[PDB]
């Protein structure tokens, strides 16, 4: 159905012109808001694979260290060289427990980004569908005002050009709606307008969350890299000292 409230004066017409330009610009605003999460989400298979590579190198190192300990199992507790081997291998095992803790955090963040980006995608689709649909209805209202018997309304409606505002935010759209309280509350559009504002604010939140989980992911990969380095150096020592016998 159509908006039933009639634009009453020149200022209402100017406000409806601006509102229509904002509603028309919700589609591109939502794609701009979504863009970084779509880019980020596309990195995650690489980060996930990096964490998996780290785990495989860590497992291989610890087993080489464990093999070095077995080679010296015949040397007694007092043998200086066997002791460096046993201590180094214990370091490599302990460091691998932390590799695994950090790689688990990386997996958690990857899954969080996947979930948040799928939700954000749905918010952007909903904001676009409702911004496009309500823009049609406000455009109809402005086309009707061109036939108004009120000469000031008709004149203002003829001066209103079809345009898209490329800088729309939930904040600016809410300000534009609040200038036309009769239209904001009209049953043909009221819930549509509220859904755009909720969808854009959820989209914005979700993308901020994605970028925060992505920083957390990167911090854990760094820690996993550090713990891997410890495990690999300690395993090297275990092998090198084992070779001396």
């Amino acid at each position: 159905g159509e908006i039933k409230v009639e634009l009453e004066d020149s200022d209402d017409v100017a406000a409806a012109c601006e509102l229509r330009a904002q509603l028309a610009g919700v589609s591109i605003a939502s794609g701009i808001l979504l863009r970084p999460a779509v880019i980020r989400n596309a990195t995650t298979e690489f980060s996930r694979k990096k964490s998996e590579d780290i785990l495989a190198k860590g497992g291989a190192a610890v087993e080489r260290a464990s093999a070095a300990v077995d080679r010296v199992s015949g040397l007694d507790k007092t043998n200086e060289t066997a002791q460096k081997v046993r201590k180094a291998a214990a370091v490599a095992h302990h460091a691998l427990e932390h590799v695994k803790e950090e790689v688990e955090i990386v997996a958690k963040k990857v899954n969080e980004i996947i979930e948040l980006t799928a939700g954000a995608t749905e918010h952007a689709k909903g904001a676009k569908a409702n911004g496009d649909a309500s823009a049609v209805k406000v455009s109809n209202l402005l086309a009707r005002a061109k036939e108004s018997e009120n000469q000031y309304v008709k004149e203002a409606a003829e001066e209103c050009s079809e345009s898209t505002n490329y800088d729309v935010t939930a904040k600016s759209l809410a300000a534009a709606l609040d200038k036309l309280p009769g239209v904001k509350e009209d049953n043909a559009v009221k819930t549509t307008f509220q859904s755009i504002l909720t969808s854009l604010d959820n989209l914005d939140k979700d993308v901020k969350s994605v970028e925060q989980r992505a920083e957390e992911l990167e911090t854990a990969l760094e820690k996993a890299e550090r713990q891997l380095e410890k495990a690999e150096k300690a395993a090297e020592e275990a092998e090198t000292e084992s070779s001396k016998v």
